[PDB]
């Protein structure tokens, strides 16, 4: 359980969304994650994976501003509380917006894998990729690949918890979503696939024992996009300054 408090990009620090703060608002503020009902820190399950709440978590409604950003430029994704607690995979996504992501329909939106790390040695749990954010002040890093093509993106980052993914409907998601408009000199479009397609409940990374050694891992959802590494180099920096969503 957890959210994302912020993301920095390359040194620029965004507010995200605090389901666990600007629900009790009056007037919260626009910022680059989507409006979502975890007030709980709580996750999606299974038995959602074809419903619109696994696209960007539970009753998401689109982000009012965006955080521009280059080609090619890391982003870290900041969990709190501090430490997360849970075992399983981190996997990353982008979506064409064909247009402002603040009005885009949610349900359109095709995703490609731009990373994913699953289960990194051993089992019964064994260490995961949950396990290198916990090592790392809980962040997580993703690189915007050099070569997209320019436009408007919804970022989808997202950690799967498998500590109860032995049992039906146990795996829980925890998918986060940002608004991004890129710029760049590339060409890369990949092909996606829709939000409530990525995930099946019989999957053989949903449903699945950790506690059980040797273990292999498969990562649900698509390939990740052939010419990225799955993962860049792990590794928690510090903000030299802070900037608001833009709004259209
Ligand atoms: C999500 O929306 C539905 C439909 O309005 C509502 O009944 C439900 O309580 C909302 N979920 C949360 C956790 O607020
Ligand atoms: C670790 O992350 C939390 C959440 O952003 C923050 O309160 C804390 O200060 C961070 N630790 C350091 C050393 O910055
Ligand atoms: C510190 O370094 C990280 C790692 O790439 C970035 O994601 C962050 O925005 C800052 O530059
Ligand atoms: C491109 O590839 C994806 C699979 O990653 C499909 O979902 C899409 O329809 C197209 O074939
Ligand atoms: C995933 O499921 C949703 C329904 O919630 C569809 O809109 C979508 O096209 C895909 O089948
Ligand atoms: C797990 O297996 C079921 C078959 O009963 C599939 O429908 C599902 O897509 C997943 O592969
Ligand atoms: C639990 O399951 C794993 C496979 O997931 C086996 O390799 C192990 O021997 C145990 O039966
Ligand atoms: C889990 O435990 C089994 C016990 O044989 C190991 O072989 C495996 O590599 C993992 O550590
Ligand atoms: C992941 O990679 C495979 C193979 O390169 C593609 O078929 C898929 O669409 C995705 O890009
Ligand atoms: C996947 O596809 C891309 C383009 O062909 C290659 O760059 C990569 O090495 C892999 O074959
Ligand atoms: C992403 O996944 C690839 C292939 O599974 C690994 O080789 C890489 O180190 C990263 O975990
Ligand atoms: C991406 O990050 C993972 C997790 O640290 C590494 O295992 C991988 O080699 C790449 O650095
Ligand atoms: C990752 O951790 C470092 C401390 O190692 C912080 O400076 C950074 O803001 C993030 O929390
Ligand atoms: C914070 O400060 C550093 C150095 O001036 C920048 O690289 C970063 O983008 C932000 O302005
Ligand atoms: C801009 O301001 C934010 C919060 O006001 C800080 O988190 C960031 O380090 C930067 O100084
Ligand atoms: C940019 O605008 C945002 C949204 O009002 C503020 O929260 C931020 O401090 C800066 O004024
Ligand atoms: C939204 O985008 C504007 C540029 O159009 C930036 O100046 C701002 O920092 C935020 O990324
Ligand atoms: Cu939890």
């Amino acid at each position: 359980h957890g959210h994302i408090n912020d993301i920095v990009i390359n040194g620029v620090w965004y507010q995200a969304y605090d389901p666990t703060t600007f629900p009790y608002e009056s007037n919260p503020p626009i910022v680059v994650g989507w409006t979502a009902a975890d007030l709980d820190n709580g996750f999606v399950s299974p038995d959602a994976y074809q419903n619109p709440d696994i696209i960007c978590h539970k009753n998401a409604t689109n982000a009012k501003g965006h955080a521009s950003v280059k080609a090619g430029d890391t982003i870290l994704f900041q969990w709190v509380p501090v430490p997360w607690p849970h075992p399983g995979p981190i996997v990353d996504y982008l979506a064409n917006c064909n247009g402002d992501c603040e009005t885009v329909d949610k349900t359109t939106l095709e995703f490609f894998k731009i990373d994913g790390v699953g289960l990194l040695s051993g089992g019964d749990p064994g260490t995961w990729a949950s396990d290198v954010l916990i090592s790392n002040n809980n962040t997580w890093v993703v690189k915007i690949p050099d070569n997209l093509a320019p436009g408007n993106y919804v970022l989808r980052h997202e950690i799967i918890a498998l500590h109860s993914a032995g049992q039906a409907n146990g795996a829980q998601n925890y998918p986060q979503c940002f608004n991004i408009a890129v710029s760049g000199s590339g060409s890369l479009q990949p092909s996606g696939v829709l939000g409530t397609d990525l995930y099946h409940a019989t999957d053989p990374g949903v449903l699945i024992n950790i506690y059980t050694s040797p273990l292999n891992y498969i990562i649900p959802g698509p390939t990740v996009v052939s010419g990225l590494p799955t993962s860049v180099a792990q590794g928690s920096s510090a903000a030299t300054a802070t900037a608001s969503a833009t709004v259209p």
